RNA sequence: CUGCUCCUAGCAUGCUACUACCGCGUAGCAUUUCCCAU
């Protein structure tokens, strides 16, 4: 996985880094997963957001359908100080089981085993090409 | 790298409307020709 260095506008000094990564693990995970990616972004009204335009009026239908029946409705908020640079990878190995869970006819339990295991190869803790070296 | 949006251009398709000609089909109107031997 290359690394490299971003060019754009924040506000503050700290450097931000992109990371390549190899072309067969693209074509893989892409037939792989598409589908399910697809389908979690084309549905509306659920507890994920991702592919919800806030333009013509959609912003207002995500927070009323968030303002559910609350009955001593408050809101809260919190954040992860360095969510990726201290993730415990036994989170990030669940997480890629609740994906694959979908695959209950489409691929077998060794081939389910052996996705999982190129997975955590080749994204989870590889080897990174920083500067000239590994 | 994913998602959202704008703009432009091209293509292609579908559909709608208009114009022309054609022939058809129908209807109406009206005419023109009018025939002979082995
Ligand atoms: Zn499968």
């Amino acid at each position: 996985t290359q690394m490299n260095l971003k060019y754009a506008i924040s506000a503050k000094n700290r450097a931000r880094t992109v990371a390549g990564v190899s072309i067969c693990s693209t074509m893989t995970n892409r037939q792989f997963h598409q589908k399910l990616l697809k389908s979690i972004a084309a549905t509306r009204g659920a507890t994920v957001v991702i592919g919800t335009s806030k333009f013509y009026g959609g912003w207002h239908n995500m927070l009323k359908t968030v303002y559910s029946d609350v009955e001593n409705p408050h809101l809260m908020g919190w954040d992860y100080p360095k969510c990726d640079r201290a993730m415990p990878n036994m989170l990030r190995i669940m997480a890629s089981l609740v994906l694959a869970r979908k695959h209950t006819t489409c691929c077998s339990l060794s081939h389910r085993f052996y996705r999982l295991a190129n997975e955590c190869a080749q994204v989870l803790s590889e080897m990174v090409m920083c500067g000239g070296s590994l």
